[PDB]
């Protein structure tokens, strides 16, 4: 375990940025932590908590996921690959959740945040799960500014890994809702170059990526290797320069270091 820490510190030094890692290995409950109690801007990885809040709401409101939401041209923001195909049409809350999680559609995320009552309502759902660190302050895309020292829209790798474990494997959601969140994350289309690129190809992975200002490049994942116990992995990364380019390769390298 002294070797894995040295490897992460060296990966961080070579990258020029700030790396946050939290690995929970459910096989023995061991953890690998690197800046796991420091805050980082979640960017689009916050979409997991917004979809989960709607899933929690659906437990006491039958057929909530079938409720329809109109998409208007005025709702469109910087990245809406699914919503832009439904302008003057409607999408169900299930379709918005799938679009937010699988394509990282920002309009879909804003509909989810709005549905639960706004950013503070998403934060309140996090508190109800025992997550005292997560905070959602803004909507998409301003929640992705990732200004160094700004606590808005941040969490810690430790907090997010524990929450992701509670959501996907634990009892934070009702059985059906947990299975639905797992199905949505397994269907993600945006993660091939991030955590997944550091893992054996055959491993079943559910993840949610994100990126923002200051070259912020993130990924959160539940990993299920065949015939093994699952792992929960959060890899957050940020850089000194406001217009730095993304570093998905750093997340892949970190995933390989902590899983070898
Ligand atoms: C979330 O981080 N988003 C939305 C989208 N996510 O895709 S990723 O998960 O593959 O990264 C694109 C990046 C980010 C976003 O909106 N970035 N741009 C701005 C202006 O914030």
């Amino acid at each position: 375990t002294a070797d894995v820490q040295q490897k992460l510190a060296e990966l961080e030094r070579q990258s020029g940025g700030r790396l946050g890692v939290a690995l929970i290995n459910t096989a023995d409950n061991s953890q690998i932590l690197y800046r796991a109690d420091e805050r980082f801007a979640m960017c689009s990885t916050s979409k997991v908590m917004a979809a989960a809040a709607v899933l929690k709401k659906s437990e006491s409101e039958p057929n909530l996921l079938n409720q329809r939401v109109e998409i208007k041209k005025s709702d469109l923001v910087n990245y809406n690959p699914i919503a832009e195909k439904h302008v003057n049409g409607t999408m169900s809350l299930a379709e918005l959740s799938a679009a937010a999680l699988q394509y990282s559609d920002n309009v879909a995320m804003n509909k989810l945040i709005a549905h639960v009552g706004g950013p503070a309502s998403v934060t309140a759902f996090a508190r109800q799960l025992g997550d005292e660190t997560f905070r959602l302050d803004r909507t998409e895309p301003t929640l992705n500014t990732a200004i160094p020292g700004d606590p808005r829209d941040t969490t810690s790798p430790r907090a997010m890994a524990q929450t992701l474990r509670n959501l996907t494997l634990g009892k934070a959601l009702g059985d059906s809702q947990r299975a639905q969140l797992v199905t949505w994350m397994k269907g993600n289309t945006t993660g091939a170059a991030s955590i997944q690129a550091g893992l054996p190809a055959s491993w079943v992975v559910g993840d949610k990526t994100g990126s923002g200002g200051y070259g912020t490049t993130n990924d959160i994942a539940v990993i299920w290797p065949k015939d093994r116990a699952p792992l929960i992995l959060v890899t957050y990364f940020t850089q000194p320069q406001p217009k730095a380019e993304s570093r998905r390769d750093v997340l892949a390298s970190a995933a390989k270091i902590v899983t070898d």
